[PDB]
DNA sequence: TTGACTCTCTTAAGAGAGTCA
DNA sequence: TTGACTCTCTTAAGAGAGTCA
């Protein structure tokens, strides 16, 4: 279907449009008790969102372009990765927010990886706290920490050993 | 059922029955290059599973008892925690496998925590690799590691900063 | 060709409830 | 009363596709 040049043109038009989104400065934990700064390019909360963009769910958007009379549509965060393999180890690749900010469309805050890898970043200690992700996290995951477990392992009798 | 005595009786009969499940030894990564040994009490693969137990899904089971002529039914791993709050910070409490082995019903391998805390243990470095869970992990999570990211953050133009 | 809506689906950690014998 | 099946649902990280003007 679309040629390499046409895909590059889609990525370029997407970058042009997203680059004009409001840029919001966020101070974030990096791990190791350190703080850093991320600059998120945030899609608006309500229409209009930007040329080519439309909302398909509370925090889901799509990008649409019509080329040679054919309508093409992509998930709004998948566009930076259109020239990349779309699966790995038999798993579908997903857009994965390193900034953990769904509305952000900054491609410097996205990577392309399995849904399991994606989810796991939520609990990462961060780039200054022990992150071992080969594509390094930009921040400590929002869910990192001791947790809030209500009850631990326990038995009433003597039927079990750990 | 309603009474504390009736609940303790349910827990005691559940422990009785699960204590007769086959005990399967699993050697597991602890983090830090170390290995440990867990003893899982595994529900059978096919019926009959044990008095009071029935399968509602490939890896889902329910425990049922008749009290005051009424049938009471619970998810099979929730029974140890019937006297605990069923929510925390407005999030539902879930049975959470510290051994990451669904068929296991050893209550010494279970805790009671939000679904987010539950999920996050999949990526924990483990009790000898830096686990910070207040209710400590029994093993390194099965998904801990560098990941298999296909593409990292990137831009074609000069519109974005980290 | 374009915008602004609509709908349902995937995954892998977890759930509740009904039908028969 | 107990057993062995059936079905759909929840959550929070992610998706594809239809309708109308
Ligand atoms: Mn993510
Ligand atoms: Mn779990
Ligand atoms: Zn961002
Ligand atoms: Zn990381
Ligand atoms: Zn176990
Ligand atoms: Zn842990």
């Amino acid at each position: 279907a679309l040629t390499n040049a046409q895909i590059l043109a889609v990525i370029d038009s997407w970058e042009e449009t997203v680059g004009q989104f409001p840029v919001i400065t966020h101070h974030v934990p990096l791990g190791g008790g350190l703080q850093g700064t991320l600059h998120c390019y945030e899609i608006p909360l309500a229409a209009p969102y930007g040329v080519g963009f439309a909302k398909n769910g509370p925090t889901r958007w799509q990008y649409k372009r019509t080329i040679n009379q054919v309508v093409h549509r992509w998930g709004s965060h998948t566009v930076p990765f259109l020239l990349e393999p779309d699966n790995i180890n038999g798993k579908t690749c997903t857009a994965s927010h390193l900034c953990h900010n769904t509305r952000c469309h900054n491609p410097l805050h996205l990577c392309w990886e399995s849904l399991d890898d994606n989810k796991g970043r939520n609990w990462c200690p961060g780039p200054n706290g022990g992150c071992v992700h080969a594509v390094v996290c930009l921040r400590q995951g929002p869910l990192y920490g001791p947790g809030a477990t209500v009850a631990g392992p326990q038995q009433r009798g003597s039927h079990f050993v750990v």
